[PDB]
């Protein structure tokens, strides 16, 4: 579990999204396992506008922060699940690292700022939905 408090938003992973979530909806990304919903409360994350390949990530399934050389976001095969069929995930940015599922929401910063959060794994390798193109979650 886990999530971005950026202004008036809320970032989540899409499959890991509320009921309060959707009822309170801006939009919703299922390629990207995105969903951002409105808040009444501020927040005061700061979103890293860069092109970053380091930074460091929260493994709760560790306890642990870990630091981590990741690709740029693009288009990867993620397999089936209990929340979607097989397909392609956009925006996505992998990093030899340990994740296991309830590790989905720990999030990954650079020098920047917020880079993005965990949405998949496995084989040892750890998966990231980039948050660093919404430009709106600013504005
Ligand atoms: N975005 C998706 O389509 C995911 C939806 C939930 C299931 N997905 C996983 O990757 C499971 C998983 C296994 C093993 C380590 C692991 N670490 C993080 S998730 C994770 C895919
Ligand atoms: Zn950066």
């Amino acid at each position: 579990s886990g999530a971005i408090y950026v202004g008036n938003y809320r970032v989540v992973n899409r499959h890991l999204a509320t009921h309060n979530d959707w009822a309170n909806l801006v939009w919703e990304d299922s390629s990207r396992d995105l969903l951002v919903s409105s808040t009444t409360a501020q927040g005061c994350d700061t979103i890293a506008r860069c092109d970053c390949q380091t930074g460091v990530y929260y493994c709760s399934s560790r306890r642990k922060h870990y630091p981590v050389s990741f690709s740029k976001p693009s288009l990867i095969f993620v397999e089936a699940s209990e929340y979607y069929p097989a397909r392609y995930q956009s925006h996505l940015m992998l990093a030899v690292g340990h994740s296991e599922p309830g590790d989905c929401g720990g999030i990954l910063r650079c020098q920047h700022g917020v880079v993005g959060i965990v949405s998949t794994g496995g084989n040892g390798l750890v998966g990231f939905a980039d948050v660093r193109d919404l430009l709106w979650l600013d504005e």
